[PDB]
């Protein structure tokens, strides 16, 4: 118990495709309640008196933070305060879905509920979305360099260019017609800078909405790359590192996160 960061008994596949060690329950923060971005939900853990790393996630296109609730769920199950957002318009922009990341992140630190703020190391923060909410967590890690760790779920952008030295996992889905990954995760990808810590996730024959309801796949990867930086946990390694999953359909990386 080195690490004062480590949570959870060690890990093994099989409990990273289920609801994690925590029991979770939620805040809604009200549309009203809050300048930057439309509220949404809060994930966070119950029956614990630790501090966890906390996720702001961003959902796509017309949509909003019930698409990403199981994932939101799962995360915070394994020990993460989430706070998955609304857009003010279901019609923003990844860009703005980036500025609402933004918000949402200053909201969890400095006036999110005295339950959630108990729960929180507001120092060790990350980013997901799926689609334009993907769009959204590559713009913002290429704003915020402190943020441990960004996860771009089927990500949608017209940019296809990002710096950062933010570790990013990104999740294509082989048959994706809305935002296919040879257009939008691959490029994304392969534009990364080579010196920062980079894997590129392909799920055989899933759809653009496979992040929207439970996934094995993005279960592990999705947790896996949240602990190993939000945690700084190297247990999480096993699941990123010589890879042999018959889930995946394609896997690149840099190898820069298994030392
Ligand atoms: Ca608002
Ligand atoms: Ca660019
Ligand atoms: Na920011």
């Amino acid at each position: 118990m080195s690490n004062p960061y480590q949570r959870g008994p060690n890990p093994t596949r099989s409990a990273l495709t289920a609801d994690g060690p925590f029991s979770v329950k939620t805040y809604t923060i009200s549309r009203l309640s809050v300048s930057g971005f439309g509220g949404g939900v809060i994930y966070y853990p119950t029956g614990t008196s630790l501090t966890f790393g906390g996720i702001a996630m961003s959902p796509g296109y017309t949509a909003d933070a019930s698409s990403l609730a199981w994932l939101g769920r799962r995360l915070a199950s394994h020990g993460f305060v989430v706070l998955v957002i609304n857009t003010n318009s279901r019609f923003d922009g990844p860009d703005s879905r980036a500025s609402q990341l933004s918000a949402a992140l200053n909201y969890l630190r400095t006036s999110s509920p005295s339950a959630v703020r108990a729960r929180l190391d507001a120092n060790r923060l990350a980013v997901a979305g799926h689609s334009m909410g993907g769009g959204g967590t590559l713009r913002i890690a290429e704003q915020n360099p402190s943020l441990k760790a960004a996860v771009p779920l089927t990500p949608w952008h017209t940019d296809k260019t990002f710096n950062t030295s933010v570790p990013v996992l990104i999740v294509g889905a082989e048959a994706d017609t809305v935002a296919p990954v040879s257009q939008h995760a691959i490029p994304f990808y392969q534009n990364l800078p080579s010196t920062t810590p980079k894997v590129y996730v392909e799920l055989c024959n899933a759809s653009h909405i496979a992040p929207n309801s439970p996934n094995a796949a993005i279960s592990v990867y999705t947790i896996s790359w949240m602990k190993l930086w939000v945690d700084n946990d190297t247990r999480y390694r096993q699941f990123l590192c010589n890879v042999n999953d018959p889930a995946l359909c394609d896997f690149r990386t840099n190898n820069r996160h298994c030392q």
